[PDB]
């Protein structure tokens, strides 16, 4: 229902990034532009190693 913040890190990029949990659009690494998370068929899934929650609220 309510969206939350989640901190993730690119496995290939190895860089840390913050994306939304279960987004709508494809998440491209702000670094190079590699897929870090895919919305797939309903319910977005993070295709990266999740670290924890971020303090960066909405």
């Amino acid at each position: 229902m309510h969206s939350r913040f989640v901190k993730v890190k690119c496995p290939d990029c190895e860089h840390e990034q913050v994306i939304f949990d279960h987004p709508s659009t494809i998440v491209k690494c702000i670094i190079c532009g590699r897929t870090v998370a895919e919305p797939t068929g309903g319910k977005g899934n993070i295709k990266a190693e999740i670290i924890e929650y971020v303090d960066q609220i909405e």
